[PDB]
């Protein structure tokens, strides 16, 4: 829907399909208490005040993460809850939105607005300020099957997106050897980008989020987390390289043509339509419900079910029964290990710590000694033998045994809860 | 590349045009007729054999125009300026033969079966050289499309309250007897669980999947997969909203696996299942899930199939297939996939000296990857080793008795593997090297 919903007389959930702050102000004029939720409340530009800044109330600005950590809706705090950027498919956004949908009516809200500039099926649209030119096979620098001519990046400031750190390092090196002032950027860095202007080409992943560029060169692919039901013995959380989607393409292209005209150069003309996410995100939600939010798996199900019963939101395979059953069987986790995996910012702190629990309780070693398995560096009492492998969270370098009862439990959940 | 809601005028020099229009608006009939009327010769390409034959028959009856009809099974030549062909038959004919057509309409250009992708890629690569003035990429559902409401169809979410356990939800008995009803499941099997557990009921209901053809009453409830094509009166449709699709897994055990996966349905699927009601008589649509994948992506396994058919049916060197597929991928406004052209070209280029007779058989069998099947069977026979299983797939080896000594030299996984295997065959190692060479991160 193109325009802001009128407040209904009984509770309803509406959609606001915006174009690319004013809408909350309106409801607040009508005397309504408004909660706005975003992934983050830092300024969109990356520069500016926080959205939560006072004197700029009947309008509260928070995040899905804080909302979840606060425990959801309070029993009568708001009339209207705005779930902004409701296309976001990170775990926190999905669980937080699911929670709003499940709780808002009971907490006495009259309206939930699911707002986004990018609803399901959206595609990138032409930008008036940005000329788009396909890469050809001609040029000195090989780039994902096409080529970059040295001329279009010699002099000026340019941004090149690659899908991985390695390709970034690799590409930067070839440019440096041809005289280009090339800086590689990825997570684990900052500052190395020459701000003074002066010629540069930044070769980056999507870690970058401030200065401005004459052109953007896009590989048009991105790395994503996926779950594989691989039966070796159970499932695997891994990464796939996929074609980018419309938000990614729009976001990357958007680093140029701010003010002055810009150029966007691409490897592929197309994108994935926005609007699906992977079952591994569901797994993340249950993990986070158990590790962070003191949510029983069934309480997590209720919130996620509310999500999936709601039309116009990103879609995913219905694996709630499966994942709820998996985490239900993961009992007697070692509390110390969980603290440690939480503390270190592991992706699946509950799963990592639970695998650790099973290792230590059977005095067996981790699937590896990658720093994921850090909490177990009691390496010598442990070292003895095959790993009781529950599931694959990374590459395995130890000998394994597939016979632990938890392993059989998960396999049984797989055969029973996953559709044929 | 130009975007159109109506038939683009024939330009003076070559042009690729996109036609996004309701498919009742005679994309396949009114549009080529209007071009013919202007003096052009027009080729109309469709994925379906039945559709191609059906446009010919509609033009004859409704307009007394007898088009040329070209399909695998059946070829008719009247000399009409209108030709209807399947993409597959178009490819068998060598693609664009010089000077034959002024206008080529790639109808249902959203289609992602192999014949459409290789066929459209071939048109985009060859048309201008062959003297065509215009290529029209025609679909009702371009990339990114979502289902829109149907004026004649009321849509009602299924609740969990009901006598009928249906994909985590419930069908209340009251909404399906009497009247005429169609129910979509995703596999053969649960077309039964639903069917059987349905005359503890009252029925007239029966389950169609692949092997049946027509048992349908024209008071009923039909429970079927997608194989029932778009017949006979329904007051309602009820949709499990999931589908089975083919995918490739780079499983490194030793190489890759062709397998299937259950996914949320996409929009072309939803619209189409829903479409079998509200055909004049207003209909009700009941769904398990309010959501759908937007249309416009396909799996790398379809690329594999293109190269496979290129070698098996169309005598295309893998490098030739690549050129056609590259033209598809370089063209804006089409379904996208992972860029695995180098990898699959590489794979098939290494597969030499296939047993011609094994290939003949897998082709006549209608197996899915006749080339890959016949090739695995080729290396089995030459190593005197048995097939990966004794599935119907491997029946060209059905004079087994000498070729059983030990392990299967496994090149790739096309199904379940029941025999013991070895992983050291040079062709296996070759594929493994191509994986390192051409697949990312
Ligand atoms: C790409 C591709 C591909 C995939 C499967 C089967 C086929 C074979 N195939 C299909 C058709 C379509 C048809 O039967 O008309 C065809 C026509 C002539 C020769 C071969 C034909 C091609
Ligand atoms: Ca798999
Ligand atoms: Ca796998």
């Amino acid at each position: 829907n193109s325009s802001p919903p009128a407040v209904p007389q009984s509770f309803q959930v509406a959609h606001l399909h915006a174009p690319t702050t004013k809408v909350p102000a309106a409801y607040a004029a009508q005397g309504y208490k408004v909660l706005v939720l975003n992934p983050s409340v830092a300024a969109t530009l990356g520069f500016g005040a926080y959205m939560s800044k006072a004197h700029g109330s009947p309008i509260t600005y928070s995040t899905y993460g804080k909302f979840l950590a606060d425990g959801g809706c309070s029993g009568g705090a708001y009339d209207i809850i705005i779930c902004d950027e409701c296309h976001s498919t990170d775990a926190t956004s999905i669980l937080g939105i699911g929670t709003v949908l499940d709780q808002a009516e009971t907490a006495g809200a009259r309206l939930v607005v699911l707002a986004t500039a990018t609803p399901p099926g959206s595609v990138t649209v032409s930008h008036p300020n940005i000329e788009e030119v396909a890469l050809s096979t001609t040029g000195e620098i090989p780039f994902y099957g096409k080529a970059i001519p040295l001329e279009v990046i010699k002099g000026g400031r340019h941004l090149i997106f690659c899908h991985s750190k390695k390709k970034c390092d690799e590409l930067a090196a070839k440019l440096v050897a041809l005289g280009i002032n090339a800086v590689a950027y990825y997570r684990g860095l900052d500052v190395s980008v020459i701000p003074t202007n002066g010629d540069v080409v930044v070769v980056s992943t999507d870690a970058l989020m401030t200065g401005d560029f004459d052109s953007v060169i896009d590989c048009n692919t991105c790395v994503t987390q996926t779950v594989d039901f691989s039966l070796d013995p159970t499932f695997t959380i891994e990464t796939t390289t996929l074609p980018q989607d419309a938000v990614s393409r729009t976001q990357r292209r958007g680093r140029t043509g701010r003010g002055k005209p810009g150029i966007y150069r691409f490897v592929a003309p197309g994108e994935r339509p926005s609007g699906m996410f992977d079952s591994s995100v569901l797994c993340e939600c249950y993990d986070a419900g158990c590790a962070w939010y003191e949510l029983m798996p069934a309480e997590t199900t209720v919130r996620l079910r509310a999500y999936m019963n709601t039309p116009g939101l990103p879609v995913c395979q219905d694996h709630l029964e499966f994942w709820e059953g998996v985490f239900t069987g993961l009992t007697h986790i070692d509390a110390h290990f969980l603290s440690q995996t939480k503390q270190s910012g592991e992706n699946f702190p509950y799963l990592v710590a639970y695998q650790a629990t099973v290792c230590a309780r059977a005095q067996a070693p981790p699937p590896s000694w990658d720093q994921m398995w850090k909490c177990l560096i009691r390496l010598k009492p442990t070292l003895h033998g095959p790993t009781p492998l529950l599931y694959r969270l990374g590459a395995v370098q130890n000998e394994v045994t597939l016979t632990h009862p938890i392993t059989k439990y998960i396999m049984t959940c797989m055969s029973a809860d996953l559709e044929v």
